[PDB]
Parts: structure tokens; C-alpha cells; sequence
DNA sequence: CGCTAGTCGACAT
DNA sequence: TCGACTAGCG
């Protein structure tokens, strides 16, 4: 999550409606709808009580898309990424803390604060997502569980031309190189659209509107893969990259103390972290829904050795990747929880 | 002025 | 899954 990215490129956004993509294909970061839908029933998901309201919550959105002739491809998060294991551990810890806090508040009498702790201990399991998948398949809507992060999968779907837009709330999709991103979409169909090509409209970006430089900026600002340097945001990173008259990024990062004229100590492990973060944004494993195989988000360059890309996702057999993609195989238990077969009547 | 980290929100009666 | 708002510090 690139904090303050949306407001930073505000001049490259515009209010639209979904009808602009009428008759076209659009992929969806479904976990946002899952969270917002789970908020309405936080306490019941906290007590372990049976609840399927979030299903209907996502379904009114899906149906709203179907009403305007849109073809939605619901994309779901899959396995945990090693480049995000720290943030995941932290989030898990906070969810646990809030859960225990709320449960303690139930043993007193405070009902509001307990609900406030329960609405911040929301854990979107893969079973709920599977419920949403079943509900979507009952309506004939394509679904796809990403090998890891849904971000990279959406990015691939958008870059491959399989979809023409990405409905999400996360700003990372821009850093992954998505062409068209639809943000802040209500249940009525109104939202903001940020096109990559329009990134040149932002005067405060300068010449930093190319995919590579924009990615470097987003990384230097501070992402989930790598915490930024102390005192470095979007503006200073963009400033460095604008003053960066050098194709090699490493030397620039080593010269960040010069480009900003500040006292910045940069550890080697932070440089390695930047390389790993960049390679995470570039070559994270996604799933080709047509050829049915595990591929990186972008084709490997000649200046990169895929042997040292374990943090960007581990390769598995294409059959397993397909079973996970369909959602038939649970992410954790790695066991078959469903028996859906797309052949026996997205996947051409 | 820009960056940081904490608070607060998304639901919907 | 995330972002929006802001007091407080450089
Ligand atoms: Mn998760
Ligand atoms: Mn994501
Ligand atoms: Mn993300
Ligand atoms: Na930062």
C-alpha cells in the first residue's frame, strides 16, 4: 500500500461510471468487497457464528456489473508472499490482539468497544472467498484465485488484454503497471478512474511517468515489500528520480544523500531489499488463465537470474496451480475442497 | 512546506 | 484488502 499515492497523482484521475466499459471485460480485487461486506457482520464472524451476508454484499456488486453488460472476473488472493510475510505476521498479530481485546470487553459489559475491536479483527478466510466463488459460479461469473497476491494477477490480466480495467481500492495496482484502474466504486457504479497514460498530467511527477521510474518511486516511498528510508516519501523520491540523470538505479539510491542534500545512511541490506522489492513487482508469479501455467508477471530479462526469486513466489506444477486457481484446492491445507471442472460444460 | 505514525473509516438502521 | 485525516516534528 503506497500511502498518499492517490492524492499525489490526483490530477490523473476522473470520475466515471461502469457503463464506459459496457460489453467489455473487467477484473475485480474481490477481497475489498469481502472486507467491506464482512464489516457488517463482524461480531458473528468473531464468535464463529454462521453468516453469509458478505456473500450477498459482493453479489449485489457482481449483479450491478452484470446489469451494465460488464463481464466481471472475480480475482482472489491466494498464498502468502515471502516478501510480505513480515506485514502479514504484523497484521495477524494485530487481528489477534483486537480479537482478544474484544473478547475481554465481552466479559465486562462494553458492547460498543467490543464491536469496534471485532470490526478490526476481521480475518477473511479462504472459505468465505470460496462461498463468494460458489455464489458467483451460480450466476455464471468467472473466478480466479491468484497463485499469491491478487494484485499481480490483476496486473497480468490487464497487461495481457484479457481485461480492460481493474476494479480495486488498492493503489499498488498502479505500481504493477495497470493500464486502467477504477477506484472507490460504490454499489451504484460510481468511481474514480486513473489511466497510466494520463500519469503525464501530473506536473509534480515530471518525467517520472514511465512504468519503471514510477515503480522505483512507489518502492522508494515505502511499500509492503520494503519500508522506506527515514524521511523519504513520494515527493522526495520523485524529486530524486527527476534529478536522477542515470539509468542505473542502485548508484542513484547510493547518491540519495546527494540528490536531496541530506544526511542519509543507507544499509546494504536496504539495497538488497530494493532489488528484491523491484523483482517482486516485476516477476511475481501469476496464472495464465488461457494456457494454464505458472508465469511471472513480466517475462524474465537477461539481467535477472530467476534462481534468486524465491521471495517472489515458489513454482509448483501447473495442475496444482490450476486447481488452486479454480479454488478447488485450499490455500493452506492444500486439499481438494471442491470438484469444479471448467471443461465439462475465461478458460479458452 | 514534506514525512511519520496513530486514529478512524469501509457496514448500515 | 486497504485508504483518509491530522497533529507533530524536521
Ligand atoms: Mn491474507
Ligand atoms: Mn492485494
Ligand atoms: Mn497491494
Ligand atoms: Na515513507
Amino acid at each position: 500500500g503506497i500511502q498518499g499515492l492517490l492524492q499525489f497523482i490526483k490530477e490523473a484521475s476522473e470520475p466515471i461510471h461502469v457503463r464506459k466499459y459496457k460489453g467489455q471485460v473487467v477484473a475485480v480485487d474481490t477481497y475489498c468487497w469481502l472486507h467491506k461486506g464482512a464489516i457488517a457482520c463482524a461480531e458473528k464472524l468473531a464468535k464463529g457464528e454462521p453468516t453469509d451476508r458478505y456473500v450477498g454484499f459482493c453479489m449485489k456488486f457482481v449483479n450491478m456489473l452484470l446489469s451494465h453488460g460488464i463481464k466481471p472476473i472475480l480475482v482472489f488472493d491466494g498464498c502468502t508472499l515471502p516478501s510480505k510475510k513480515e506485514v502479514e505476521r504484523s497484521r495477524r498479530e494485530r487481528r489477534q490482539a483486537n480479537l482478544l481485546k474484544g473478547k475481554q470487553l465481552l466479559r465486562e459489559g462494553k458492547v460498543s468497544e467490543a464491536r469496534e475491536c471485532f470490526t478490526r479483527s476481521i480475518n477473511i478466510t479462504h472459505a468465505m472467498a470460496h462461498k463468494v466463488i460458489k455464489a458467483a459460479r451460480s450466476q455464471g461469473v468467472d473466478c480466479l484465485v491468484a497463485p499469491y497476491e491478487a494484485d499481480a494477477q490483476l496486473a497480468y490480466l490487464n497487461k495481457a488484454g484479457i481485461v480492460q480495467a481493474i476494479i480495486t481500492e488498492d493503489s499498488d495496482l498502479l505500481a504493477f503497471g495497470c493500464k486502467k484502474v477504477i477506484l472507490k466504486m460504490d454499489q451504484f457504479g460510481n468511481g474514480l478512474e486513473i489511466d497510466q497514460a494520463r500519469l503525464g498530467m501530473c506536473r509534480q511527477l515530471g518525467d517520472v511517468f514511465t512504468e519503471e521510474k514510477f515503480r522505483y518511486m512507489c518502492i522508494l516511498s515505502g511499500c509492503d515489500y520494503l519500508s522506506s528510508l527515514r524521511g523519504i516519501g513520494l515527493a522526495k523520491a520523485c524529486k530524486v528520480l527527476r534529478l536522477a540523470n542515470n539509468p542505473d538505479i542502485v548508484k542513484v539510491i547510493k547518491k540519495i544523500g546527494h540528490y536531496l542534500k541530506m544526511n542519509i545512511t543507507v544499509p546494504e541490506d536496504y539495497i538488497n531489499g530494493f532489488i528484491r522489492a523491484n523483482n517482486t513487482f516485476l516477476y511475481q508469479l501469476v496464472f495464465d488463465p488461457i494456457k494454464r501455467k505458472l508465469i511471472p508477471l513480466n517475462a524474465y530479462e537477461d539481467d535477472v537470474d530467476p534462481e534468486t526469486l524465491s521471495y517472489a513466489g515458489q513454482y509448483v506444477d501447473d495442475s496444482i496451480a490450476l486447481q488452486i486457481a479454480l479454488g478447488n484446492k485450499d490455500i493452506n491445507t492444500f486439499e481438494q475442497i471442491d470438484d469444479y471442472n471448467p471443461d465439462t460444460a475465461l478458460y479458452f
